[PDB]
């Protein structure tokens, strides 16, 4: 044993990799998928369920399904298929001999974590792990210690504010409109262009529509209305099967459900309010230096130009006498990551593990003491 | 017991064999003739029907019937004499030992694969028998897993797709227009030229002008066109009584009712956009390797030039984007055989039979179960 | 030019006459006859050829030669003979006047009209002329617009079902038993009663025998029983020399020929399974008036009780809820000729002739384009 | 102008009357059928296309189209047909006096809308229009203003939640299995009784067959192991050319599509999950009397034993602490004009119209901003 699996599963997108690499050397998608038809050859009981990018290569026979929503694991026997694929298939390590990092969202439920550290302990028998938090992480990749850190992904978005190491946990904002929800409205909005998207192998395909043709407007009704000439602003994609679909304003309308969460029918703020709100719920003096702190992480922070429209609109609300920057790492997608692989080789972190046998006679609960 | 036969009864060709040869050591049409006249001779009651080739070398005094139409068998009697004909007469096998293995289309009624397995025990008692599918076997001699097989007959013509082992069953497109259809359109076209074939022995003269003289045209109007300079398209052919008759621009015209069924009053579609309407029927992400695998089968499939019109004319429908690719072995007039004699030799098909204790305790539905 | 002639070419019996009348002013036997023996009077080369009653008035001492058999033209210069004897000798009009109307039977040769239309225009320089089929000029006659019209004349018989205006050709049954077929098998039967016909002015002495003594059995093996007892049934026919032959039960089985084509030893079925099998090769929802309207015609429907025994033997193939109609009027001997003398009439018909030169610019081929 | 034209063009079944009255007028079935043989008879231009009822009359020569498929028009030329036949042909008004009050389904394409106000305006020349939404008219039927709507018609099933007076659009479910597609599966489930329906004019047997024959099973496995005893459940029909077909646990297996997707290759929810999933996704408060209103509208909600099923199977899904009621008018074939001609003679309706002139200055998307 000297080093130690990072592997980090997002809500949409597992990424794994070894404590010490600049790149997890495992990136895939955290589905599985069912076949759903007869299967007429003689390979019938050949591979009943797939995972990984088989689910996404054979996705045109195949019912998919993620096994977390909202960072919470909801069908905790898919999971134990994508941590066994992501040991055994896909960084090829055995894992009694090293230590693992998980990392999980704030203000899940507690019997989420408990489950995890059973199932690591006793399926896998790692012999130590530790579960972190994905905000914390971001700063260790941006080497940080202080900031407040809007980790949007696949299932939540939360704003955490952390001072000189310290977290103010009374001011965490979470939001459960992340990229599905987003991919959910674009399905949705295609349809009045005729376009219908029903199956959960055409969600895999408006994914891949979203990330590539959808921005974030600077302004939206301005946009809005450039949008009413529509030929300067409609991009073509080209599907699967060789079919082409024009979207149009719909490039810009996706993503603005960040910021007029409305849209989808919901009671709540954007993503500019509710990390303003967050720093306006902290300590008086230590509200500076959050505002020239804004890290953003998670993947649906890559929509282009996001970090503008974030900084533009912050400073409409804070006072007109200092300054907003957002600070949005290239590699942000995988910031969480990077610190997870950082703090897993510091040697003063050496001794913060949770090992097996400290897993036995404190029971499943030892792990909520870890600094909470 | 360790050779198993296949018998695949088409509704106009029999084609029967061992499991494991290449090739049918057994192929003779699949007709049953009465003799219709007095008889003055000696030899009264001396083969009173007749079964195969004596059926079609003694076709001058006979009424020819086909027992099965359509994929259907609609004669129980003659099927059992043409049965009874192969294994004993033309195999020169004992029911007893051997395995059998036959085939039908696709969406035919219950009751005829019931009554089939309900003969096949309670007469000739065989230890085991299966029935497959004709589109899945024309797989197994191309040696794919994926592809659209088209398998126009003698009495029917099914699209049947089949992704990476999974059918679609949705998708499965059956046309009751075929060999048969096109043997008769040839006998009425053939008037206006004056040649009249009424009787069912001249009938089988114009399947054999057929087999011989008609091919399918790359564009219907540019030859017949070029057909009107009636010089340089004309073929000759000779009757059996020494005349001649010379055919002319029936010669594609009668093929051309694969793709044109309004000529025999038929409200359909041709078989290339029964084709293209079967993919555009299937999951959005398999469309892309069922254009690429569009496999043949069946004696219909055999016109001069049938497979560039297809793919000349599925291009036409399909998006411009990608390729169509027909393929058209050169023995697809047995690849369902083939198919067969592969899939019983498989050790992993062994155990997928239906035993005659088998059938006993669970009565003639017990066949409907194999995987449908 | 005012009125148009309407000439209806049989294949045994001329009928032509004016457009608007209500029966044809010429209705003569198309026979074309040669004297045969020496001629030793000074009248040698006075009428080296006869047509028409002629023909049949002297009838002892020529060789009659039908020019048409089953409605095709086998000898084209006896035709120009009978139309020149029509034209000149019996409706005493010059044809340069006129537009004409000829009818023909379905599923002829194409030859057959173009052939046709190229002597009545390169001839007889007729301004106009149009070639109708049989079968819909019946419907004309009565007064209808649906039904399947079974016209049974001297050479053919041919089934066409015809919806309100619309004609559905793939139904359409022709079969080559028609009077001639049942007087040359009266002719045979007679034998076994000792007189003996071969001349072909004899056979003209037995279809005269046939047109009056002749009637169809309601049911075939009772009347046969029937004419065991054979006095109830025997009629005595004079012939022309004085002497007097006795026919018993050959009076319902020469037209049982209609019924039973399996006498003369031809593999077909009834002209009651072959109207049977008419309709049922129509629309699943024409077909409830198809039944209700069985429109006969010509001459060889004229038999007394072949209504009653079409009524009773295709009931007995129909489903059992609902009516046969058989619709026998009395003047159906000319039902095609006033149908004729209909349409030729009727002023939306005046602009779909074929003007001399019409057929100039477009060729022989023009005559087919007329709704085929 | 005093009344009020409403006119409800359904997928499947244009139901058109006056404002005020409590029934439609007129109520025909919305196909465009076009003539496919020849038409040998003088009537040749005559009615070149049919619609409405002689387009089923007729049926039987004819080829019948659908100009609207899944609540879209796709057919832009036959829905002209379709209006112009109301109007003038149906209900005997000219256009020019009344406003008019036209529906249709949520989720639509923009287009769709704008060309129907479009044609509307410029080929028909209404003083004023309103374009309603299909599930809103279906409360004003049921004098209710709270409730989901499960609106299963021809072409498009939506469920729609209204609380008191406000609809919820991020809960608004539409699906695309509908009447058309359970006439599509009973189609083929029929072929393996040996009845074969193909053309356009069959499907209209098949659809009647299912209006009379099919219900809904209260439970679906244990009515189709009582089906095995196949005599207590077998229902005879009578086809139109007086054969009988004899359909057993078809009468429950074709309106089981609309609680199992996935017999049509579908990968969706059924009715009872799609409407419990649409109450789910709306606020926890009004969640209470979305169960007690269940009002169902359409023609495919009128299967025997519909209602009790939903009844039973959401009470399945939802908390066993609370009613669920499912509200089924006795007219509601018709609820959806009901509510038309009720929200058409409400006076503070009067000044919500678009009139012609406000329809020029403001364009063809005028329509768009009534109330969405
Ligand atoms: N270039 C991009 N532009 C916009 N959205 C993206 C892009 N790349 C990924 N996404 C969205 O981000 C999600 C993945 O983000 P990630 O932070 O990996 O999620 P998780 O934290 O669950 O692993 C995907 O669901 C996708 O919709
Ligand atoms: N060389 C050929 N060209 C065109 N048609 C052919 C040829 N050979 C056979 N056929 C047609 O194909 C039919 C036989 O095809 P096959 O696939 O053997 O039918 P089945 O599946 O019923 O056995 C015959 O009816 C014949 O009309
Ligand atoms: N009264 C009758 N009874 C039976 N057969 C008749 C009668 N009159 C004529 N025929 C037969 O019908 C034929 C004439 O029918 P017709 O319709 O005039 O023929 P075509 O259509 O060739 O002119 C004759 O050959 C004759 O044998
Ligand atoms: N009694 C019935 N039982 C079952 N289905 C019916 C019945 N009546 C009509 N249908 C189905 O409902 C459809 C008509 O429903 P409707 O609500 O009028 O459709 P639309 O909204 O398109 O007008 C028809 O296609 C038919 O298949
Ligand atoms: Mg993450
Ligand atoms: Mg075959
Ligand atoms: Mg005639
Ligand atoms: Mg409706």
């Amino acid at each position: 044993e000297t080093t130690a699996l990072v592997c980090d599963n997002g809500s949409g997108l597992v990424k794994a990799g070894f404590a010490g690499d600049d790149a997890p050397r495992a990136v895939f998608p955290s589905i599985v998928g069912r076949p759903r038809h007869q299967g007429v050859m003689v390979g019938m009981g050949q591979k009943d369920s797939y995972v990984g990018d088989e689910a996404q290569s054979k996705r045109g026979i195949l019912t998919l399904k993620y096994p977390i929503e909202h960072g919470i694991i909801t069908n905790w026997d898919d999971m134990e298929k994508i941590w066994h694929h992501t040991f055994y298939n896909e960084l090829r390590v055995a894992p009694e001999e090293h230590p693992t990092l998980l990392t999980e969202a704030p203000l899940n439920p507690k019997a989420n974590r408990e489950k995890m550290t059973q199932i690591m302990f006793e399926t896998f028998n790692v012999p130590a792990m530790y579960v972190a938090i994905q905000a914390v992480l971001s700063l260790y990749a941006s080497g940080r210690t202080t900031g407040i850190v809007l980790d949007s992904g696949d299932g939540v978005t939360h704003n955490v504010p952390i001072y000189e190491g310290y977290a103010l946990p009374h001011a965490i904002m979470r939001l459960d409109l992340a990229g599905r929800d987003l991919t959910d409205y674009l399905m949705k909005i295609l349809t009045e262009r005729g376009y219908s998207f029903v199956t959960t192998a055409e969600r895999e395909i408006v994914r891949d529509i979203k990330e590539k043709l959808c921005y974030v407007a600077l302004d939206f009704e301005n946009e809005m209305a450039t949008a009413a000439s529509s030929s300067s602003l409609e991009k073509s994609y080209e599907l699967p099967d060789g079919q082409v679909i024009t979207i149009g304003n719909e490039r810009f309308r996706c993503p603005e459900t960040l910021f007029q969460p409305s849209f989808i029918g919901m009671e709540s703020a954007g993503i500019h309010e509710t990390t303003y709100n967050s720093i306006m719920k902290c300590d008086i003096d230590i509200r500076k230096d959050l505002y020239a702190n804004n890290v953003m992480s998670g993947g649906t922070t890559m929509y282009p130009g996001i970090a503008d429209r974030m900084q533009k609109e912050i400073t409409a609300l804070a006072p007109s006498t200092m300054k907003i920057k957002i600070i949005a790492p290239p590699e942000r997608k995988y910031s969480v990551w990077i610190g997870g692989s950082i703090l897993a080789s510091l040697s003063t972190f050496q001794q913060m593990w949770i090992t097996k046998q400290e897993y036995d006679e404190a029971g499943p609960s030892i792990v909520h003491r870890k600094c909470f």
